[PDB]
């Protein structure tokens, strides 16, 4: 049970206001689906322990380019999940040992060529 | 001032159930959202005359592959918009001319080589 995770981004907004909310979108393989409007970032991904999980990352328009180019945070710092790059995605395992629990983390995206982040969070079970 | 549509398919959830139903997203640059999960797809754009539209498409997976293959139905029918494809996209220009109203249609996708459609409107104001 691998999970696939894809990360859109409206290049156009994003880069306009310089700022990846109401501009970052999140949809997953276990049917999740979320955006960004306000306040701080909600998106998240459910998993739970010893699961495979994958990042990939696209634009709206045929026309942008959006890379997935690190992870910091917590979920990193934690050990929870590090993933690293394929091709173009980046995958990791959830190791927590049988803890439960969010772990924020921050994605950068290189948008058109413009870093950019936004912190979502995984949640363990 | 073109509106940019990216249709995500969740490709494993597709192919199992035979069905687009909760396994496909509309994204697109005015920051519309949208799923279909139940009863009859109501997933669609809103846009004006003269108006260039673009639509794309992508699976969550980095493994699978989504194209387009065909528009058909009353927008195309009624020759408010005629899509064509441009390398990997379809690329159409809302062409009422003073009619405004929903108009219905089906796109036909390929995933991963197997045939699938969804019916979404184009609604013009």
């Amino acid at each position: 049970k691998k999970i696939e995770i894809l990360i859109v981004v409206d290049c156009a907004g994003a880069l306009a206001t310089t700022s990846l909310i109401s501009n970052v979108y999140l949809i997953d393989s276990n049917q999740w689906l979320g955006s960004w409007d306000e306040g701080t970032c909600q998106l998240h991904t459910v998993s739970e322990d010893g699961q495979f999980i994958c990042w990939r990352s696209c634009a709206i328009s045929p026309d942008d380019e959006v890379n997935i180019t690190g992870f910091y945070g917590d979920m990193i710092d934690q050990k929870a999940c590090l993933p690293s790059p394929v091709n173009d995605a980046w995958e990791g395992r959830v190791q927590t040992r049988g803890d439960t629990g969010r772990y924020l983390y921050t994605i950068s995206l290189s948008i058109n060529g413009i870093t950019m982040n936004f912190s979502p969070y995984l949640e363990v079970q």
